[PDB]
């Protein structure tokens, strides 16, 4: 499944109802650490609806438990992520990933 473990507090209110956009900061990494995708390097937060299966398994239920001004490490099993065939090039087979992510607001 999926593991949520709050590094900084939100509100404890806000959560995101389906409809809405979740503006998040991200960090992707896998179980050794290495990074392999952020947002913040880049300086540009990461935009997606929620619960329209835009996004893999983990963020989909994870993300949805999370606050505004909530960050967390999301640790993902490979069959809530990319699971057997991973994401070639970047992901690779049955690999659990690990995201920093910080619920920046909704829209
Ligand atoms: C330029 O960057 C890449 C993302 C890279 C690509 C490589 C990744 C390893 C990783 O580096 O992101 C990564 O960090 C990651 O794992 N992310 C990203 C953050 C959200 C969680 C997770 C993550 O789930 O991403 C997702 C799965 C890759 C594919 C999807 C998993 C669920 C499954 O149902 C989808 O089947 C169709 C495939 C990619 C998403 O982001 C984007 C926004 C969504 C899609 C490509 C599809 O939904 C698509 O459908 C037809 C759409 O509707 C979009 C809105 C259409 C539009 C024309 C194309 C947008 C493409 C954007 C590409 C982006 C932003």
């Amino acid at each position: 499944g999926v593991q949520v473990e709050t590094i900084s507090p939100g509100d404890g209110r806000t959560f995101p109802k389906r409809g809405q956009t979740c503006v998040v900061h991200y960090t992707g990494m896998l179980e050794d650490g290495k990074k392999f995708d952020s947002s913040r390097d880049r300086n540009k937060p990461f935009k997606f609806m929620l619960g329209k299966q835009e996004v893999i398994r983990g963020w989909e239920e994870g993300v949805a438990q999370m606050s505004v001004g909530q960050r967390a490490k999301l640790t993902i099993s490979p069959d809530y992520a990319y699971g057997a065939t991973g994401h070639p090039g970047i992901i690779p087979p049955h690999a659990t990933l690990v995201f920093d992510v910080e619920l920046l607001k909704l829209e």
